[PDB]
């Protein structure tokens, strides 16, 4: 074999399906051979967001516990998605803006959960996407100095929640390397400035981060590896040893957004053997790899995250109603040119 993670001393990662599909890691025996044979870490797709810690208003770990156990026995350790977030589809009852005791109630998920884990999970994204997007602003909220107005943010009148799930995670499980993770970050615009200005308040306020995760859900041409490798520039400077974790990689043959819509495979059997996106998807996936290793440090290196294990799979399978091909493995679960630049990459 070899192996993807063989290539690497830094965790080589899949974020693993478990909710009764096709890709659900528990059934498909073809998959939990790829995570064996490939990864040394997971991260549940779904599963240990905010809601799915709760069976009614009291504490249910018996599914999670089970995908952590499936990982220690199959050679993966776990980074833990996610302490904080924002969507209305996985907030717990309590986190509502009616609550009266909102304080006491995210003291006591933070407190429940990440004690739970302990020994566990090597890491958590502990705030998830604290940033604002116009993208992801389906209220219109509008922004708010950079920040996304969630109800933690309505409820603790400020982002101060950021720095209390971040004290709260290391008190509660010290072993445990804690990230703030986002996306667009790379973009190296708006978005990256805004996360310089988050990450600083948080240092300047001696809150316990220990590392920046950046989603990368890029384009096969958007955004430039320049801009991509001075986002990820920016962040290692903040500090002597902030960690630099790549969390949910994933690469379009389409982009929607380019300008252009004659460069847009609008068929499913476009890109089923060849075209030039599978072989442009190589040299992206090896680019971002190669721009990872050569700015973080090592030392300082998270680890690399691809968000899936084979196409089908995909969050982008099908997006706004055009096809995509985003992960290293296909449909019949072949490796692709992709799989290719990952190992250039990591060789050398
Ligand atoms: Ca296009």
């Amino acid at each position: 074999s070899p192996g993807l993670a063989s290539l690497a001393d830094f965790p080589i990662g899949v974020a693993v399906a478990a909710s009764g599909g096709n890709a659900d890691i528990f059934t498909s025996s073809a998959r939990q051979n790829i995570v064996r044979a490939e990864f040394n870490q997971i991260t549940a797709e779904n599963i240990m967001k905010m809601s799915y810690m709760y069976s009614g208003s009291n504490f249910s770990f018996t599914n999670s516990d089970r995908l952590v156990s499936w990982a220690a026995q199959n050679g993966q350790t776990v980074h833990g998605h996610t302490l904080v977030w924002h969507p209305s589809y996985q907030l717990p009852n309590w986190a509502s803006d009616s609550n009266a005791n909102f304080r006491q109630d995210f003291a006591r998920h933070i407190d429940t959960v990440a004690a739970h884990f302990a020994g566990q999970v090597k890491s958590w994204d502990v705030v998830n996407e604290a940033l604002f997007d116009s993208a992801d602003d389906p209220d219109g909220r509008g922004s708010a100095n950079g920040y996304r107005q969630s109800v933690f943010y309505r409820q603790f009148g400020g982002p101060e929640y950021i720095d209390e799930a971040f004290r709260r995670a290391r008190a509660a499980d010290p072993t445990a390397e804690l990230y703030y993770n986002d996306f667009n970050t790379e973009e190296n615009g708006a978005k990256t400035t805004a996360l310089v200005n988050l990450v600083q308040r948080l240092l300047n306020n001696g809150v316990p981060i220990d590392g920046v995760g950046f989603q990368m859900h890029v384009m096969n041409d958007y955004p430039s590896i320049a801009n991509i490798r001075q986002a990820m520039q920016k962040i290692v400077a903040l500090s002597p040893t902030l960690k630099i974790k790549i969390t949910e990689l994933d690469v379009r043959l389409n982009n929607p957004y380019d300008g252009n819509s004659s460069n847009n495979y609008t068929n499913r059997n476009d890109c089923a053997v060849s075209c030039a996106g599978l072989d442009r998807q190589k040299a992206r996936y090896k680019e971002i790899v190669q721009a990872y290793l050569e700015v973080v440090p090592p030392g300082r290196r998270g680890g690399i995250t691809v968000w899936g294990i084979a196409d089908p799979d995909s969050w982008l399978y099908t997006h706004q109603n055009l096809p995509d091909w985003p992960l290293l493995f296909n449909d019949n679960l072949q490796p692709k040119p992709a799989y290719q630049g990952v190992v250039e990459a990591l060789s050398g």
